[PDB]
């Protein structure tokens, strides 16, 4: 993955410079982990996480069902982010995630814009806004939208 | 057009507080005009739109072109901001945008969340990120 063109320096992960950008900065590396159960530790009981405009999961264990469910069909293989930053209590990601499919081995990369609502440090809402046209094939199960 | 659950009045568009935020809305509400070439006046010359992950257009000409064949086939009739925010010199903008394609009348709710970077007040980049699965047969334009 090559940095864009459109990349600013002054918006990259490394410049990341209050604790709910660097939370979300962590919480984008352990994705990686593809464990929904040290994943789920980043959310709040009062909690939601929506890729848009697919059905969204409200509250710590449909997050962690979502999750866990997507980590049966999909590796994320990476995570490279070339923006974050802050405003007005949300953060946001500008990034490119590697997803792979386990029963396929094929490989995709998603250009996905992402907004994080984070409470005492805890995620309360995640919603990660890209193109799904491939998500479809990506990811084996019916996304319900 | 509902308020979604997830919505904090604290970056509401209501509450803009820069004038890059500012600009930025109002950019937002013209685009009802579907007219290109008052869209263009806001773009910088060196600038880039890109409805991800489509091909981009770099130059303020490649822009207008984008824009004008859009309007040819597709009208924007409403835009509703949700959040506005702004950091690191980026604007951001989660919304709906409705739009109605022209050959059928099919309207379609695009739940985007938009980045801008502003130079003295001009837009130099834009880029939506939204599900495209619809956007196909929403444009009747090859999307590339």
């Amino acid at each position: 993955i090559e940095q864009p063109r459109w990349a600013s320096k002054d918006s990259a992960a490394g410049a990341a410079s209050t604790p709910d950008e660097k939370i979300v900065l962590e919480f984008m590396d352990a994705l990686t982990s593809n464990d929904a159960a040290k994943l789920i530790e980043y959310f709040a009981e009062d909690t939601m996480y929506q890729n848009m405009p697919l059905p969204p999961a409200y509250g710590r264990d449909a997050v962690e069902q979502t999750l866990a469910g997507f980590f049966t069909v999909v590796s994320v293989d990476a995570v490279e982010t070339f923006h974050i930053g802050s405003s007005n209590g949300l953060v946001y990601t500008e990034r490119v995630d590697v997803l792979r499919a386990l029963p396929t081995g094929k490989s995709y990369n998603f250009s996905i814009l992402g907004v994080f609502q984070l409470t005492e440090g805890k995620i309360t809402g995640w919603r990660d806004y890209f193109d799904l046209r491939e998500f479809e094939e990506a990811v084996d199960l019916p996304l319900r939208g």
